[PDB]
């Protein structure tokens, strides 16, 4: 199954931060990562925003539980420094006490959706929306690269 992932960082100076998650993101068992985007700089600090397409034969809850342990084990400052978001599973829809899927916030967000964009232009979320469409509709602005 195909995971959109999204990595937040507002480290100052957090190309690290995001290179250590990125690392650990394709040492998850059972996954390997397919497609990163562009890194982006994105108005908040200032955040580094990245959207990584991840194959896995992991359940959504597994899938979380690893990006949950890298959030704490290459967090410059835990969970806080390093944000690791599910968008997208497949086409699941979750709606847990654990896990909202599609991620309960990324169409308001062009730090999110943009990244996701530049890897994933003909996406549809589970409802049917399409992504090109949100972005059209909003018109986010066009982000700039790191
Ligand atoms: N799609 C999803 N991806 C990652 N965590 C999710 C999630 N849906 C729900 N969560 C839950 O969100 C909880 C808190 O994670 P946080 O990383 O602190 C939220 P955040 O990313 O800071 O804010 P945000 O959701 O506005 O982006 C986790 O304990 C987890 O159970
Ligand atoms: N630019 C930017 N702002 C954010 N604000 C809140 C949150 C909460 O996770 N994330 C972000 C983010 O990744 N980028
Ligand atoms: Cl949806
Ligand atoms: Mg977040
Ligand atoms: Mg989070």
């Amino acid at each position: 199954t195909v995971a959109y992932i999204a990595i937040g960082s507002n480290l100052a100076s957090p190309l690290e931060q995001v290179n250590a998650a990125l690392k650990a993101l394709g040492d998850i068992p059972e996954s390997h990562i397919l497609t990163v985007s562009s890194f982006y700089r994105t108005p908040p600090p200032d955040y580094l925003n990245a959207a990584v397409a991840l194959e896995t034969s992991l359940a959504p809850e597994e899938l979380l539980n690893h990006t949950q342990r890298i959030e704490l084990q290459q967090g410059r400052g835990g969970p806080r420094t390093l944000d690791l978001d599910i968008m997208l599973f497949g086409n699941e829809v979750i709606n847990t006490e654990r896990l909202t899927v599609p991620h309960y916030d990324m169409k308001n967000r062009g730090f999110m959706l943009w990244p996701l964009f530049e890897i994933a232009p003909e996406l549809v979320f589970p409802d049917g929306e399409m992504l090109r469409q949100i972005l059209h509709t909003r018109a986010f602005d066009k982000l700039n690269k790191w």
